[PDB]
DNA sequence: GATGTGCAGATCTGCACATC
DNA sequence: GATGTGCAGATCTGCACATC
């Protein structure tokens, strides 16, 4: 299947609410085995989220102010490229309190991750993080930080521009529109033919139509892709 | 102070591409250069906007040097930011090739800076801050990763937002395509065109397929969804 | 209810050929 | 070239039923 960054272009792509954005940005974090995934604007020591981390690390988050004691936003702050972070593996020059964090954010899962932090308009800055409660990220190839930055260049980009079709049907039916075949779906995407298959045809039944090409025009027609 | 921190405070304002144009226009001036070119492809099919010169953007189309420029060919190779040059390349450089950044020059367009992304749905798209100087001499190399940043977020202002191409390949429909396309966006069968329209359902059957030849889909829901986007339904 | 499984028959797509 | 013929195999659509 593509890898999880082209499924987020894929994703920055498609039409909707921050509501039907987030369940998408959940499955893809949770297809490729991450616990949970957060998005982060920060102009100064102001933040704001996007995420399915769990509400109560989220309040606390944010109530402690920690986007000030966090190695993770510490090293987003300070240099602009895609790394990959572990509480455990990074314990020694940890002063106490970034100790006491990591340990904290254990409890919800939140052990290692992998971040993409960019600049943004106004000298501000935006970061994607893959959460993973394993404690460490191990990864046979590097991911291409070029690659990664126009991925969450637009994911950005899609956020702040912050009835319609869930992220499958939208994401399912954008590559009917590219001449995909439902196996060629079923592969790219890593899921079951028959998942397609099923997406898809509860598409054409709640717009009554009969065709994939019918579901295409209608669905360019209004604006639903 | 570096152009690609003004393409991303630009990227975020949000009111309609007039102003869009004309603030990439801006910058493109503003840094010395002759103009700029983005370009979304999706395998030949492509549209551009991009403040080149127009009789260029038509030649370029009508001639459809897509498939000659260097620049294209490096972009859709490799999805890192690169410098090219026409005086600089020549050896490397084809006859068809030389000739074609001839003409290019004559509009002002002799060297660049290119940066070319992956985005939705296995396409691509790339932009260019193009110079009428014979090559670019940078005095600090341009970081890959801020440059990927920053056309990412570019690419989804004009993308996302429904931007009007300046100008695109050459797509079109002859009358009985576009009929016969018209009835299957609403649902139709070949057989039920072929009975409404009164023909032969190979008449309908080879008028498609040949139009899905010429658009180079392998499905219906494909070409109907480029006729669509191109406006020819 | 949300999803998934199966498949018969409907339709289309890819290829080789033929005719206007 | 534009249009038309022929068809095996690819691929989809509609309906019935299964899972949990
Ligand atoms: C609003 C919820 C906080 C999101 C924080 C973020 O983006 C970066 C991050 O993953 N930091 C990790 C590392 C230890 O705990 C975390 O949460
Ligand atoms: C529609 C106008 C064409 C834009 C093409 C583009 O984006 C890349 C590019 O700069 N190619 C250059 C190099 C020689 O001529 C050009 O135009």
């Amino acid at each position: 299947m593509q890898h999880w960054l082209d499924k987020l272009t894929d994703l920055a792509a498609i039409e909707g609410d921050e509501c039907i954005l987030k369940t998408g940005l959940a499955d893809i974090a949770d297809h490729f085995g991450f616990t949970g995934y957060a998005y982060l604007h920060i102009q100064h020591r102001h933040i704001t989220a996007v995420t399915n981390y769990h509400r109560q690390w989220q309040s606390t988050y944010f109530d402690k102010k920690f986007e000030a004691l966090d190695p993770v936003v510490k090293r987003a702050r300070s240099r602009k490229h895609i790394f990959t972070w572990s509480g455990e593996h990074e314990r020694p020059t940890l002063s106490k309190d970034e100790r006491a964090f990591y340990d904290h954010a254990s409890d919800f899962g939140i052990r290692s991750g992998i971040t993409i932090p960019i600049k943004t308009a106004n000298g501000f800055m935006s970061m994607f993080t893959m959460a993973s409660d394993k404690p460490v990220i191990d990864l046979d190839r590097e991911i291409d930080a070029v690659a990664a930055a126009a991925t969450i260049g637009q994911i950005h980009a899609r956020i702040s521009f912050l009835a319609w079709l869930d992220p499958k049907e939208a994401t399912y039916l954008r590559w009917i529109a590219v001449g995909k075949t439902m196996e060629e779906i079923a592969d790219v995407e890593g899921v079951k033919y028959n998942s397609v298959r099923v997406k898809l045809r509860e598409a054409m039944k709640r717009f009554d139509v009969r065709s994939k090409a019918h579901l295409t025009a209608l669905a360019i027609r209004r604006k639903l892709i």
